[PDB]
């Protein structure tokens, strides 16, 4: 159930890999792990390309990820977001904050590589 | 009927929008087509709400273009009188979080600072 969780920086660009699925029991323990991983003027990867699935309090995760990379000047990037997932983001309308494409590589580009 | 009776006016520097209604799949484009625009540059507005009902998810995507947006031109923002039920589902998503709100047009004149 938890959320499998891999943290690093790569030239001032800090990656954070998940595996698992964004449960609400599982959620905390995500949150707990990115939010203090943000940096002030900071570029960040999420990298979602094994996340199974969000609910709602998945979902509040991003949105607080999101928030706090806003408010501190950063850039975050989605990588590899699930078709059903950005459907489900893309209804809501929280689809709309976020950077996002399919692959490592030109999440870097979007950077600064 | 479907339609929301949404009036728009400017009090000293201040943009309040009142709304009249509900905001759902129907109701909703009207809603931000007519609010979104009168978001000026390095603004002040009060969105008073005290009179919808309820707001389905294109609804409160409605609330949610207008405070991305509300970001663009760097201004400010006040939602008056959202209702428990509606606050309790903005809360689920955590999107409440992004708003500033009070009960009163006062209060929210005061966070804007006016008389």
């Amino acid at each position: 159930n938890a959320t499998d969780t891999q943290i690093r920086t790569e030239q001032g660009i800090d990656i954070i890999t998940l595996h698992g699925h964004l449960d609400t029991r599982s959620s905390p323990a995500v949150q707990a792990a990115v939010l203090p991983r943000v940096t002030a003027k900071g570029k960040m990867i999420l990298d979602l390309r094994e996340v199974s699935y969000m609910s709602s309090a998945g979902l509040r995760v991003l949105l607080s990820l999101y928030r706090h990379t806003s408010n501190q000047q950063g850039a975050l990037v989605l990588v590899g977001v699930s078709e059903e997932i950005r459907d489900t983001m893309e209804i809501t309308g929280f689809w709309n904050f976020f950077t996002a494409c399919a692959s490592m590589d030109e999440a870097l580009r979007i950077l600064g590589s």
